[PDB]
């Protein structure tokens, strides 16, 4: 039951639960990315740290969504969390590309939810997504794109040397 | 006269004045709630303080609306302020229910104004209501709902004991 | 590949991956427990906080296992994470009982892994599990049992009052 | 003579003396590695420092073993210390490979002693080796493997440049 729910559609409630699942899936993907770079035969600790930090950020995003769900009087519903798409993540450019694909997918899900909110005349949702998720995603994706460009620039010269230098000097 | 008014409809100007009246009415209701709990035959000071704090918050909301009215070049117009709905407010659950009804009414008025702003293509109004009122209302209503649930849980056990414990340990 | 793996069986490597899955599942269960207690119709914030803290602890346990996996030259392998056993968690005693069942299951998995380590003559694993997991589990389970006893004592008197008092005064 | 010896076999006493010899041999090997990298025609000071630090660590390990020998009432017996396996240590990858081989040999000797302790029902020895040697070895070997992977990655690109960069930026 709820004694507080107001202007909060079942459609938005369901979409928020799905977004929680997507954020937790992303966190899990970043956990796997991080530990892959910590392998003794990979051993790029700046890259490991970068992804471990992202795993934390995505978990925090899920938690913020869940807090909002409860603030509005909706009910959190959890589903199975699928394992990440890969067991091994290839090179640093491969990994950074995968991360961009992942963030773009989260960003599109946020845009889809916003569109739903707007269609449902739910301005609290719009404002929530704006100042807490959409700007953060744009900033993160810019950072990732910058990183990808730098590593691509480096590995076009010499791959081993380039991966080492990027990890040491950027990350 | 105004030398600054831009994209600010007479409809929004009037709705803002009405919202000021609603916020000042709410402040007055909370003043009455607060002093009822300060009666020597009621004597629940945490409850008195909770409502007195809300009286302040609602007055501050009205003042923020008035400041915005002037920033946009609209003209504040004040109307009579009707007295609160009750002279005596019953039990703590009765009072908390009344507060939730009141906040939901303010929240609906904010949503109605936002809808008007959106219909009038007035994005300053949308942004103003978002970051200054709509989030605050959602947070407050969640707090009130939490409080109501706790007091209901307590007075289902033993009413006198429950009201005392809630006032001492939550408020 | 690995250039470091020594005295680390494929059996232990696989069991460690399974234990990671169990710890991440436990973290997910505690996330769901926490947010259930944050519902406006439940509203026991000390209970929410208790479970949210446990969600963090279990995630940290998984991360420690993964770090150890890599230290030994094993390879992390992630599987799907099943959703928690319940969507709604009942009363505080119901929830605390569920938590004890969960921790006992983790403890048994640790004991099973230790037995495997001992059978595989892997003293690093034994020492790792000892000073980092087994003592922590015993301490946590004692705390949970103490909590369950207190809430049972309280709700045998009066359920609503008891749940409120436990949340306010213990948690 | 001893007035304190209890549950301490002659087999374990002898094995501890042999382990002291192995640790002192390792210290000597690291001394030679360190000074090789300090040669004016090698001149990789981060590599020199890395190995000199290890020489200290291994000497400290021997001293801890000797202290334990006396704590248990066993008698330290010293043997000749053989010179290191090489006079010149080749490239940075050559040296790091040699270090890994050396640490694996110490780790295996620790495992062999632990197995003896367990067979002799000597839990003090097990606990001593656990919290003071086995974890330290696993951590060190992981670090070495990480280093080897990085230098291999670098010298696969360009050897001179790679050796310089590793010494400057990792060490
Ligand atoms: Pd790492
Ligand atoms: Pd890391
Ligand atoms: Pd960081
Ligand atoms: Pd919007
Ligand atoms: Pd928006
Ligand atoms: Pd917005
Ligand atoms: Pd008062
Ligand atoms: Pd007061
Ligand atoms: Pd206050
Ligand atoms: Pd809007
Ligand atoms: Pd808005
Ligand atoms: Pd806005
Ligand atoms: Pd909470
Ligand atoms: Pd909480
Ligand atoms: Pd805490
Ligand atoms: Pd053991
Ligand atoms: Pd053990
Ligand atoms: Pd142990
Ligand atoms: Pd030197
Ligand atoms: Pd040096
Ligand atoms: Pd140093
Ligand atoms: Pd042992
Ligand atoms: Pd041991
Ligand atoms: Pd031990």
């Amino acid at each position: 039951s709820s004694q507080i729910r107001q202007n909060y559609s079942t459609e938005v409630e369901a979409a928020v639960n799905r977004l929680v699942n997507l954020y937790l899936r992303a966190s899990y993907t970043y956990l796997s990315l991080g530990f892959y770079f910590d392998r003794d035969d990979v051993a790029l600790e700046g890259v490991c740290h970068f992804f471990r930090e992202l795993a934390e950020e995505k978990r925090e995003g899920a938690e913020r969504l869940l807090k909002m769900q409860n603030q509005r009087g909706g009910r959190a519903l959890f589903q199975d969390l699928q394992k990440p798409s890969q067991d091994e993540w290839g090179t640093t450019p491969d990994a950074m590309k995968a991360a961009i694909v992942l963030e773009k997918s989260l960003n599109q899900a946020l845009l889809d939810l916003h569109a739903l909110g707007s269609a449902q005349a739910d301005p609290h949702l719009c404002d929530f997504l704006e100042s807490h998720f959409l700007d953060e995603e744009v900033k993160l994706i810019k950072k990732m794109g910058d990183h990808l460009t730098n590593i691509q620039r480096l590995v076009g010269s010499q791959a081993g040397l380039g991966e080492y230098l990027f990890e040491r000097l950027t990350l």
